[PDB]
């Protein structure tokens, strides 16, 4: 066919529904990414992967405990083939329709078209490939956040990391360390953009005196535009930041 | 006599009453005083001064808009005359008892003693160096925080700054920028120590969801023993700290 090849909509094929969403654009953040991938096994694989993508979007399903991620870039057979020859404990089959589905214990790929990947990580109950993929036809309709959306648009335009939690609450809380105060914290968004070796940053978290405290305290600026507190352009390490990626 | 100088009390000879105190040890803080004070005319006399300089002993009247500084050091006649005698702008003279009294437009210095100086800073309504001085037989008796009364003890101990600030309130806000909601910030403490090229710092203000978030986004605890919060064993670089003193 690949008339469903003219409108491939990314965050569609991720699917709806999710607890977390990622944009990462590669471009812009290759320091980042080596600080972050400094320290694996396939280090020299991922960057050969790195240098073959353009856009990662992300979604972190809680209930089934999966990641769907979308990978926008180059993926030609053969560096498919060459990076699958070379891994241990994968294996590999060819459906029907000669699309090549990658199979681990935890993880299932698929390169869809040579533009694309589609990758699903987790438990036993994270989604079958043949479903994710089937949203390259009719796909799903998630809810994202105006600069979420802005930053997904004219893939290549951006350079900002874009997150969103539809749950700051049990997602800063249910993290690593869980006592149960409640944080009454709805969605929260976060934007990271790179500078020099500092990543400038924005966090919006739905909920004056602390409030131009706290804006001399972290960096410089304070906001309320209503539900949501605003910190704009923020500053952090990208040694930090690699920290948290960390977990 | 010298049985004044039997027990001479830096704190009390600084007088009681003032808005803020500082204890400033010289040793273990050279590093940050360089910082300081490496964009000044005097940097050479003053880094002799500092080779001569235990500790500092501070005290800020915001009523008579002065400073009133107690050095203890090693100040014998030939290095004070040596450094006055560069100096423009600074006049002299000996009292009856031959202690001599140095004299600027804003300021006013004595060395009594050879092992201390006493310095009286600001406006034409500051203090009588004579005044202060009748102090070096009469002290006052200013209320210090335990920590702060500890770091001054037994001078060549602690290599800890400390400050204490009766109001954190007008401390903070009629500082520079000057609106008024009226944070209810009563007595605050302030402890610095060095570490490789960093300060350790500790900060109590007198007034847990919010607790455990800010003791992740700066540095690591939080405290609450009755009237006071307590910021302890968080960090700073000794690069940004002098920025602050700059003012």
């Amino acid at each position: 066919s690949g008339a469903w090849k003219a409108s491939v909509d990314p965050l569609g094929v991720v699917g709806s529904g999710a607890d977390v969403y990622l944009y990462f654009p590669v471009a812009g953040n290759e320091n980042l990414i080596s600080r972050i991938i400094e320290n694996h096994e396939s280090k020299a694989d991922i960057k050969k992967i790195v240098d073959r993508t353009t856009a990662v979007y992300g979604a972190f399903f809680a209930r089934s405990k999966e990641f769907r991620l979308f990978g926008s870039g180059s993926y030609p057979y053969a560096f498919t083939n060459l990076i699958f020859s070379r891994s241990d404990g994968w294996a590999s089959t060819k459906t029907e329709h000669g699309i090549t589905y990658y199979e681990s214990e935890h993880t299932d790929v698929s390169i869809p078209a040579p533009h694309f990947s589609c990758v699903i990580f987790g438990s036993s109950k994270r989604e079958r490939m043949s479903k994710m993929l089937s949203r390259l036809v009719n796909p799903d309709r998630p809810q994202l956040p105006p600069r979420f959306e802005k930053e997904c648009t004219s893939e290549g335009t951006s350079q900002t990391v874009a997150l969103y939690i539809k749950n700051g609450g049990h997602f800063i809380t249910k993290l690593l360390n869980f006592p149960q105060l409640n944080l009454p914290l709805g969605a929260m968004e976060l934007y990271l953009t790179a500078r020099r070796n500092e990543y400038l940053y924005t966090l919006s978290l739905q909920l004056f005196p602390i409030q131009f405290l706290i804006s001399r305290v972290l960096n410089a600026h304070i906001h309320v535009e209503g539900d949501r507190l605003i910190i704009e352009d923020g500053t952090i390490s990208a040694e930090r930041l690699a920290s948290v990626i960390s977990s």
